[PDB]
């Protein structure tokens, strides 16, 4: 539960009750897409498809 | 109603009760189909349609 205190003496306020999730390091992954080697595209077809 | 008489004396039989529909003349009608004049068909398209 979130709670909060205001300090009139110093014009400040603290909100408590939060839980941490701090990024501390990094994980590295390699994502691949397999590609086709395509040179010339051989067709004299004027077919719309 | 169809009726029939057999004559034993002459080995023959007559079936009566029929009504005529005799073709006696001819009616002539002209049936037409309107055609399109098509010479060359202009296309280099190898499209399947």
């Amino acid at each position: 539960n979130i709670t909060e205190e205001f300090y009139q003496s110093t014009c400040s306020a603290v909100s408590k009750g939060y839980l941490s999730a701090l990024r501390t390091g990094w994980y590295t992954s390699v994502i691949t897409i397999e590609l086709s080697n395509i040179k010339e595209i051989k067709c004299n077809g004027t077919d719309a498809k």
